[PDB]
């Protein structure tokens, strides 16, 4: 008898859902009676199930509706920790511990990401005379990130960008950036968020409108 688990190492979006799973023997009929599924992170209890129903009473108050063991799974031999709205709190050693006609536990290390992947954007037309317009691209995540701006054959252009801390979640950083350009109607432009420790890309394509 041994408690087995796909991966011990998973990276996780901010914002998302995230499945954890733990995989033990099942031979045909499950035995809800002797089934012991237990879950915790850093001392708290996240899940425990006893005699085919959640413990709700002593789920760690820094819950409710985040968690929830995938009920079907069980009947395979997969006890499936879901959380939903990841937060970056959420990043640390998990421990899943199985009993069912034998016991034994395993550790699966569980990392946040806060990616730059939700860019806002708009284009002003600031004087059409001489076709001059202003790109604005801006997103937050973790940790700070540069914005490099192109044009479609890739030349890198001269921008300015400005990094904040987020007033929506604290430890996030805003970073709006702005291109200033004479160009016209259908040229394209991209804005890339990076950021390095490992390197990570996200960016926009920018049409340049017509407007009457």
């Amino acid at each position: 008898f041994t408690v087995t688990v796909p991966k011990d190492l998973y990276v996780v979006e901010y914002g998302s859902n995230m499945t954890i799973e733990c995989k033990f023997p099942v031979e045909k009929q499950l035995d809800l009676a002797a089934l012991i599924v237990y879950w915790e992170m850093e001392d708290k209890n996240i899940i425990q199930f006893v005699h085919g129903e959640e413990d709700l009473k002593v789920q760690h108050s820094s819950y409710r509706q985040r968690a929830r063991l995938l009920k079907d799974q069980l009947s395979l031999g997969n006890a499936a920790l879901q959380i939903t709205d990841v937060k970056l709190q959420d990043a640390g050693v998990y421990r899943c511990m199985i009993s069912y006609g034998g016991a034994d536990y395993k550790r699966i290390t569980v990392k946040v990401n806060a990616p730059y992947n939700k860019i806002n954007q708009r284009i002003l037309v600031v004087d059409p005379v001489t076709s001059e317009h202003e790109l604005t691209c801006q997103a937050e995540g973790y940790p700070k990130a540069e914005v490099i701006w192109t044009s479609s054959d890739h030349q890198v252009l001269s921008g300015k960008t400005t990094t904040t801390n987020s007033k929506r979640e604290e430890k996030l950083f805003n970073v709006t950036s702005t291109l200033r350009i004479n160009t016209t109607t259908n040229e394209i432009f991209y804005c890339t968020f990076r950021r390095l420790d490992p390197e990570e890309n996200h960016t926009a394509e920018l049409v340049i409108p017509e407007l009457p």
